[PDB]
């Protein structure tokens, strides 16, 4: 029979208010004369009606896959609202309800540390500036790099890494050209998380 | 019908003689009264007869799961030898050949750097020393931390991270009580990977 998969908004949508944090409910495995199924949504047990439900998409494996996206506020999601996608079929003994919400647990503020290169690497053609971030719970978080004010193109971030106390940690690397490093340019890692002042913090450094 | 999953030896075991590196062939979904099945092993198209096989392990979900552990040398694996576990069944008609071998690609030497704490952190009651390993390939790699010879209990390590050029990178944090950091001690990272001198390299640092 068919199967439901409810998904959470992005750790970056949930924090900033320019983007829209959304909650996506998905159905799969709806056979070929199973008529339309119907999203009933509920937030903490009351029916909202603003979910932009989409059409009935065909799949390579000849199934029907259905989606309903539902916009939510950041206030709401981070207050621990319990969002629910109920689905009735036309050809299924039951209706299927799934529910989702923010992670439970006393949120913990990280602290950011920029780290410089190593005195070994400074002679190299490029160098690796390091943003260590640690102590953060919940695991959902976001990092960016900017330079003089202008944002940075290329960098790489590890997935969060569970720590021995139950907090999470991660590292982020930034390759910068040996050329561009020296002339006292100034570089800054910036981090977004539930438990920050303005949900936002930066460290920064120079060639000192 | 039944399915066959072949699995390689882990990087640590592939890198030193002390340990024994193994190639594991696992069949799952051998049904209720379908009798035994055989492993026919081959190495680059020649049959070896040394796999320490175990007998049929029945599962919760009511199938028969079978395993054969074949042992290899390290020179064998790093020469890129192709190992195959073929399965005769007494049920579904076919043989099921499955093949495994080392990752293809010109190996790259991991360049490793210890990084000290950040000035910021020092007033905390613990500190975080950082081993950064970059530019390595294949992704199979092992990191350990020791101090005055003795190894370390707490050390976390990110899973490798694909880089913009195709090499991999990773980080490792070591938390040490500040009571251990600042009375004159020496600390050391240790890295293992095929494209190295003696498949092993280490950096080290101290309160200078
Ligand atoms: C027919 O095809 C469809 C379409 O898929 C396509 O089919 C064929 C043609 C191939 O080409 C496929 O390669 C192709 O993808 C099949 O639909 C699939 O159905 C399976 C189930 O049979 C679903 O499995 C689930 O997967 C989700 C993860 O799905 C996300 O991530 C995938 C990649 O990571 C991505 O492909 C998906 O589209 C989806 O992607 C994310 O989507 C969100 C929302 O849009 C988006 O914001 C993200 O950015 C995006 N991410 C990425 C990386 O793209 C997974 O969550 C499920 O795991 C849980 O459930 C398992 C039980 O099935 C269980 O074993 C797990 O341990 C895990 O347990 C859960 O844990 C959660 C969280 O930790 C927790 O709440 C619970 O404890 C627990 N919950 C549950 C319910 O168990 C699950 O594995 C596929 O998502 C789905 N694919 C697509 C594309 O929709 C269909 O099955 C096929 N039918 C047949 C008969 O074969
Ligand atoms: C009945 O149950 C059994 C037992 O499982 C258990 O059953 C129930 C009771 C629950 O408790 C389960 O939670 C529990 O697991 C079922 O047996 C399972 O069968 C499925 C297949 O149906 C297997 O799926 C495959 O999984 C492997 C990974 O398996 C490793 O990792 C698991 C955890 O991550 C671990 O549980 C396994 O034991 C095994 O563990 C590893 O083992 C090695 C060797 O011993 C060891 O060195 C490792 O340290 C160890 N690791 C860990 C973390 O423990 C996965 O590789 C497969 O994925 C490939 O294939 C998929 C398609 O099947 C495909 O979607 C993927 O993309 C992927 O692609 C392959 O890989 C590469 C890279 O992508 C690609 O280049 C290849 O070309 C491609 N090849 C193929 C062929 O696809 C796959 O997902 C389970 O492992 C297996 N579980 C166990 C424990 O054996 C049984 O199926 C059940 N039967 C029924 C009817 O329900």
């Amino acid at each position: 029979g068919p199967s439901v998969f409810l998904f959470p908004p992005k750790p970056k949508d949930t924090l900033m208010i320019s983007r829209t944090p959304e909650v996506t409910c998905v159905v799969v495995d709806v056979s070929q004369e199973d008529p339309e199924v119907q999203f009933n949504w509920y937030v903490d047990g009351v029916e909202v009606h603003n979910a932009q439900t989409k059409p009935r998409e065909r799949q390579f494996n000849s199934t029907y896959r259905v989606v309903s996206v539902l916009t939510v506020t950041h206030q709401d999601w981070l207050n621990g609202k319990e969002y629910t996608c109920k689905v009735s079929n036309k050809g299924l003994p039951a209706p299927i309800e799934k529910t989702i919400s923010k992670a439970k647990g006393q949120p913990r503020e990280p602290q950011v540390y920029i780290l410089p290169p190593p005195q070994e690497e400074l002679t190299k053609n490029q160098v690796s500036l390091t943003c260590l971030v640690t102590g953060f719970y919940p695991s959902d978080i976001a990092v960016e790099w900017e330079s003089n004010g202008q944002p940075e193109n290329t960098y790489k971030t590890t997935p969060p890494v569970l720590d021995s106390d139950g907090s999470y940690l991660l590292y982020s690397k930034l390759t910068v050209n040996k050329s561009r490093w020296q002339p006292g340019n100034i570089f800054t890692c910036s981090v977004m998380h539930e438990a920050l002042h303005n949900h936002y913090t930066q460290k920064s450094l120079s060639v000192s």
